[PDB]
């Protein structure tokens, strides 16, 4: 084959490694091997990288079970944070990084592709710091899952802004934000922070009710240094009810983005 694994990146539900891309240069590349959903999937996959879109990773070529060529990031956003100087991260360069991180997801949306599980050890930063979306678009951590993922009753695209939340917060705190063992404790973890939803915006049908939980706290508490915009606009995307919940496309317009 043209390319030539030397390492490996992680592992999942599939395998990724680090290879030399020996036809164009050496370069690194991202290798992935993984039924019409499927061809289905690649077919959407080969339609967004025509866009090629500068917040998401470009995908180089598809090999005829299945290798999907990326390109190759030097890090993701988890090491970025454990690797980042104290105390913190600048204020600009969260502002900027979640705009950056805001595009790709809107483009995804624009597009009808939910992410579904959007953490920071799938978020990219390149040389330059330039964010850029992997793991999406194909076939261990639930601190990302928006509340309705863990009811299992919605699965649209405002799942993807309760995991963005998640992520801005982090990128305060450089810890995760809500720690759960399971679903249930997961779910306990938020509604202990943003309060009991009303009646109402509890979904219906769904094995656990509003009434098996116990108040809301402020935000200032487990996210210091957060401005007001940053607050109401961290407070949108993590509204309990999606259909509440702010957008990406009308995230990029918030006034936090002046
Ligand atoms: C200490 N060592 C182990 C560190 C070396 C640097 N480092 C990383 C981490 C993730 C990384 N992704 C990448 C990529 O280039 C890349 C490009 C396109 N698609 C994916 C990708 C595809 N499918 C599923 C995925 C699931 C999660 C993340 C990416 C996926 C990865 N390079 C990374 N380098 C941290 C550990």
């Amino acid at each position: 084959q043209q390319y030539e694994c030397v390492a490996e990146i992680g592992e999942g539900a599939g395998k990724v490694f680090k290879a030399r891309d020996l036809k164009n240069g050496g370069r690194f590349v991202a290798l992935k091997r993984v039924p019409l959903s499927t061809i289905r999937e690649v077919a959407v996959l080969r339609h967004l990288e025509t866009f090629e879109h500068p917040n998401v990773v470009r995908l180089f070529d598809v090999c005829t079970k299945l290798t999907l060529v990326f390109e190759h990031v030097d890090q993701d956003l988890t090491t970025y944070l454990d690797k980042v100087p104290e105390p913190g991260v600048p204020t600009e360069t969260i502002k900027d990084m979640m705009f950056q991180l805001l595009r790709g997801l809107d483009f995804l949306h624009s597009h009808r592709v939910v992410h579904r599980d959007l953490k920071p050890q799938n978020i990219l930063v390149t040389s330059s710091g330039q964010i850029k979306l992997a793991d999406f678009g194909l076939a261990v951590t639930l601190w990302y899952r928006a509340p309705e993922v863990l009811l299992q009753s919605s699965y649209a695209t405002p799942v993807d802004l309760w995991s963005v939340g998640c992520i801005f917060a982090e990128m305060f705190r450089r810890k995760p934000l809500f720690r759960g063992s399971s679903d249930v404790d997961q779910l306990g973890k938020i509604l202990d922070v943003i309060g009991l939803p009303g009646e109402e915006d509890w979904p219906r049908d769904v094995a656990l009710p509003r009434q098996a939980f116990h108040s809301a706290q402020p935000i200032e508490k487990f996210v210091t240094d957060i401005d007001e915009l940053g607050k109401d606009l961290l407070l949108k995307c993590l509204t309990f009810n999606p259909a509440k919940r702010i957008s990406a496309y009308s995230a990029l317009s918030h006034p936090y983005f002046q």
